[PDB]
């Protein structure tokens, strides 16, 4: 279960293992990967599409995809993912950019803190559906992308 | 010759035109353009590879090229140049991110500021070699990228 608050008990040794053998097969094809998973979330959350205002014009799967503006926004998105993934057993390190990362979305980007965690589980479910490491570290990304609010 | 310091006069409408023409191409293919354009600049450039540390044990075409690094890498120097080519009507905006990027190169990479007008080479003879606008906007980016130097 993803939460973007509350408290989340700590990934154990086995869990992060998991969580990078299941990470790598999708990051090794992070161009597609992020795609495929960023233009879901997209189209099954019409709620959330007014926040991308660079894909204005766009709403079918076809289109989204040849949009240069929508991958280098997926390639940006899924990267920021590998860096947590690469960095589980740096809690201090991990907080500080998605704390860092948190800034920007909410006075920037000015995302509704909503979405993070629906994003995360269109994340989840492609990486390894039912993992509870890996919706664990969503846990805490959706947390920390939601401390500048 | 691009140049990496001083000045070099603004650019005029019919090069900012030609420019955004030329640009298109290759920025439409980005993942592929900019790979295409590191693997060249790198494997050309033996001296610039030791500022590469995540390249290390790579030094042929073939090992760079299928690598997640090297177009990760490759993808946001692209993107930086595009930022770039979109903003030749706010020079403004152009020179606070590449005056940031400056200080993320002689800070954090810390890479030697010489290379930068020779990877902006790479990229003139890539989108429209001897067009005299394009290499006067790489001229204004790597003296802009060697202002924090
Ligand atoms: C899984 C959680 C998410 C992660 C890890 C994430 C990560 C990122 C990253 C790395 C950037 C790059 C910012 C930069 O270049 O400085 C970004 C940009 C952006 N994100 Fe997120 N994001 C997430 C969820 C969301 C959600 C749910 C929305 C929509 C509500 C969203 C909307 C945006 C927007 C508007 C941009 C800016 C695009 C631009 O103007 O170039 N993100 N995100
Ligand atoms: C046209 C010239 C160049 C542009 C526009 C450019 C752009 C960029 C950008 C956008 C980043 C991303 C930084 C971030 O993630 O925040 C970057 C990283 C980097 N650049 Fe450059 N760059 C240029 C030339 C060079 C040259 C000449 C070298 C080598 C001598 C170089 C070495 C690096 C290194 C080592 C990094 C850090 C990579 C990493 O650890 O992720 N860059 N560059």
């Amino acid at each position: 279960p993803i939460v973007d608050s509350g408290s989340v008990a700590p990934l154990s040794a086995a869990e992060k293992t998991k969580i990078r053998s299941a990470w790598a097969p999708v990051y090794s094809n992070y161009e597609t990967s992020g795609v495929d998973i960023l233009v879901k979330f997209f189209t099954s959350t019409p709620a959330a599409q007014e926040f991308f205002p660079k894909f204005k014009g766009m709403t079918s799967a076809d289109q989204l995809k040849k949009s240069a503006d929508v991958r280098w926004h997926a390639e940006r998105i899924i990267n920021a993912v590998n860096d947590a993934v690469a960095s589980m057993d740096d809690t201090e390190k991990m907080s500080m950019k998605l704390r860092d990362l948190s800034g920007k979305h909410a006075k920037s980007f000015q995302v509704d803190p909503q979405y993070f965690k629906v994003l995360a589980a269109v994340i989840a479910d492609t990486v390894a559906a039912g993992d509870a490491g890996f919706e664990k570290l969503m846990s805490m990304i959706c947390i920390l992308l939601r401390s500048a609010y």
